[PDB]
């Protein structure tokens, strides 16, 4: 059905299964009829037999039908309407979320459990609004979510720039093990996986030992399945299952972090118990979510600014200084290790008239005349950057653990002189807090879908190759070349 | 050959005739054979006959062409190689320009004219490298490149998102007429032309009224042109040819601005009498051209990081007092006007409760009610914003003349409260510095080719349309949702 080499590509949209904390009614556009329905209707709603055929007043009852349909109107969207503590035809209470989407009606029924959801959000959003930093939003957002939610694990993941995973932050229960600077492949989290996350806030798996309940029909006249994108109930791939279950993790819960409309991460609550938190607890924490995205948004443009603010006040230090210097060359030989505080680097270096001056984790003195060369043959005149130096200059393998990255700054319009920035490979700028010799019960599938395998497959992915240099490095780069190109003209 | 409907898609690359201020011969990839020539290389080469099928060695003699061809490997690029003062066989001083596309190596002389390009260049340059401002940059660059290179008239042309070019500075003969301020359509320069333009910094039109030699053979046996890209005497359209004429401009130089790798405008210099400036202060203008491009870019990037901090800084004001003021509402009442200082606009309002409160120049309170339900629907949340107003809500149109632009601020995550920003249409805030009743002597191609139908046509295109909303607009009224719903969701 699928396994470690379909699981890339497997469609997790329409797995024709829900999760067994909720009950599923699919319906027609205009929800005049019952299409589809899972297995477990008559076993929460009351109802006996096939639903499948029937009116949608003669299931559910004239007086509920109306009140879903107009909530259709006050929608439109694809953004599921939230209608908590609802009575059936027999009394029966249930939280209903109602979506549309591809022209098909999906109705959604949980027992009801009525908490105001304004109250929660906004005492949380309250303690996360006055962050002055990226690092103090993260940092008390897990110890937050985990007090207030009281999940036994709280992740944030943060999305590099190749799709891997990083764990910015934790909190957790002291027995379990940690996960905090830990790296997880692109490939945990597969493509489809990722649109779905972008597509929904909020995503829960009440019990990864659960019984999955089929929906019926799983595939319909047409051959179409039941696309349940938007669905909360919608059933979990078995590969994730496996992981969670050979993790001691019986139940998740992931927002959704937005940033620039893009999946910057994941807040990743874990319990190694079942747990499904209630409509009203869910629509808080998407709250939260939201302004958790909003806030982090302002602080990474905030941080943004800061840094090119800085670089650019450290620029004009140096134009300052360089109108009461003579002789520029030797001002460049003196300084040039100052302008590591522009852009974050291990080590940088001086290649001025045919001279080396190093400072720092930079390639060995033999190495540089090689380096020098290459660069001044592809810079053509303008910055040239790479976080994997050995798939320009094979020869460079020999020093990755030094200098895996090199961004090159041309530091004057004629002749070949460069101003060089030198990073690490990114395995030995790792502060890894987790457990060596920590292992974990496998599955069918194996040992792959374990933390230490995880880790072990990025780390792998990652060898030879330095943290990549950021819009911001280069935006900075580019500045700092036309301010010494431009004072190097000055100079002849 | 061509005319006003098959001018946009002109191959002006291919013309087949070069200008008679040099003469050209186009060589093979090894630069071994004479493959083309013009027409005007015997006249002045002095050589007798066809040089077509003749070797490079017999034409130009072993000790020129062995200099040429060590020039390539320097060269590598499609950047031309510039050779000043070189001999040919018969002693005769050439300025040769050399380089090689589509692996045809093409040669131009020039009779050599022997001014020093570093010195000219650095005085240019350390006038403008003071500039604090991108006003006092472009301002003082016309008023500069005048008095260097004494052109008649020097005019900066900036595009505008739609292609559209605006005159944004000038210096000119105090007898000849203002384009300051005055826009001309993106048709008056085709995409071809910007392509080229992108491609050669320099561009140099000796004489609009002179003769075109023509290249031999015009298109070779397998059907191929000669592609004069990069080719520095390549002749020009007779429509821009006719266009000149008509506004008693004979000569023409024109400097590519690239700003983030792309064309930001040119550097235009119109002369009234024919003019060919030497190789030497070509070299000087192009080196003048990549700092003052170069100049420009940083001080859009100081400008934009400015912006966006006043922004930052006038959100934290406002944040501060919304802590001190009980009722949100009569806070944004009282407040509203003041948010017209982040954002460019002729006028602010705000729909709170069903109720509006305008500022400047705003629609008819008449009008609001159905644009604010306009908003409602389209806005999901988000930031919403166009400069046609009409062609979103068509009878908008009647008050365009006021409000033809508008920028919509959620300012609420529930409640339908919106802060709009208003600009009036780009014609009404026109401070054109040109004469009216100032008319053009027409050609063959009738009075389109005038500045005076140009700008007519320019005028027509943005009819009920404002200034468009820039990136820096659009990031700052992010930046003041997310702290406006931020607070309103704290005051519950
Ligand atoms: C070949 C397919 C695989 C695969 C698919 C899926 N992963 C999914 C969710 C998911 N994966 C991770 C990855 C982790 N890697 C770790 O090392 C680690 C902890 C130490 C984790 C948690 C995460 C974080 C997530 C989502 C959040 C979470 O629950 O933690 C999914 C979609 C799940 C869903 O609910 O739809 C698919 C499909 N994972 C693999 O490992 C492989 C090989
Ligand atoms: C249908 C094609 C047309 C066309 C083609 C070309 N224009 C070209 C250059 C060029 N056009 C302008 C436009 C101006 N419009 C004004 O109102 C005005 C002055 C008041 C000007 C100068 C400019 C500025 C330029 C280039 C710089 C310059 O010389 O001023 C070219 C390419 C020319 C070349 O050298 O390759 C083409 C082709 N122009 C038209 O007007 C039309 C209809
Ligand atoms: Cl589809
Ligand atoms: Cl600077
Ligand atoms: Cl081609
Ligand atoms: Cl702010």
């Amino acid at each position: 059905h699928v396994d470690l080499t379909n699981c890339d590509r497997e469609p997790i949209h329409i797995p024709g299964y829900i999760q067994p904390h909720g009950c599923l009614i699919a319906c027609d556009n205009a929800m005049r009829m019952v299409l589809r329905h899972s297995e477990n209707c008559g076993e929460l709603l009351g109802l006996e037999g096939d639903l499948n055929g029937r009116t949608a007043e003669d299931v559910l009852g004239k007086r509920l039908v109306h009140d879903l349909r107009n909530a259709l109107t006050v929608t439109g969207t694809t953004r599921p309407a939230m209608l908590p503590a609802m009575e059936t035809s027999d009394g029966r209470s249930f939280d209903i979320s109602l979506h549309r989407y591809k022209s098909t009606t999906i109705i959604e029924f949980e027992p009801s459990d009525s908490t105001q959801p304004l109250g929660t959000a906004r005492k949380m959003v309250d303690r996360i609004r006055e962050a002055d930093s990226v690092e103090s939003l993260i940092s008390r957002t897990t110890r937050l979510v985990k007090a207030t939610l009281g999940y036994d694990r709280v992740l944030i993941y943060r999305f590099e720039e190749d799709g891997a995973g990083k764990v910015v932050s934790e909190a957790k229960q002291p027995e379990l093990e940690s996960f905090l600077g830990q790296y997880f492949p692109a490939s945990d989290i597969p493509q489809q996986a990722r649109a779905l996350y972008l597509k929904n806030t909020l995503r829960i798996i009440s019990d990864a030992s659960g019984t999955p309940i089929p929906v019926l029909p799983a595939v319909d006249v047409s051959g179409e399945p039941l696309d349940l994108s938007y669905a909360h109930l919608r059933n979990f791939s078995p590969i994730h299952c496996e992981y969670l279950r050979n993790m001691g993790v019986a139940a998740s819960m992931s927002i959704s972090v937005i940033v620039d409309d893009a999946l910057w991460g994941l807040i990743v609550c874990h319990h190694c118990s079942p747990r499904v938190l209630s409509m009203p607890v869910r629509i808080a924490a998407a709250m939260f979510g939201e302004f958790f995205s909003m806030f982090l948004q302002v602080l990474k443009q905030k941080r943004r600014l800061d840094t090119i603010n800085h670089a650019h006040a450290a620029l004009d230090r140096f134009l300052r200084l360089a109108a009461h210097r003579a002789n520029l060359e030797e001002l460049l030989v003196d300084s040039f290790q100052d302008f590591a505080r522009l852009i974050p680097c291990d080590g940088v270096g001086l290649w001025v008239g045919n001279n080396w001056h190093g400072h720092g984790a930079t390639p060995p003195h033999d190495a540089i005349p090689r380096l020098a060369r290459f660069v001044a043959s592809v810079s053509e005149g303008r910055v040239w950057a790479t976080h994997a130096l050995s798939q320009a200059i094979p020869e460079a393998e020999i020093y990755a653990d030094t200098a895996a990255g090199m961004l090159a700054i041309p530091i004057s319009q004629v002749k070949s002189d460069y101003l060089l920035f030198f990073r690490k490979e990114i395995v030995q700028n790792l502060n890894w807090a987790g457990n060596p010799e920590k292992s974990y019960e496998t599955g069918p599938m194996g040992d792959r879908l374990t933390p230490r395998k995880s880790f072990a497959i990025w780390k792998e992915s990652v060898r030879l190759q330095a943290q990549p240099w950021s819009e911001a490095d280069r935006e900075i780069a580019e500045t700092a070349r036309i301010a010494l190109v431009g004072v190097a003209f000055h100079h002849s």
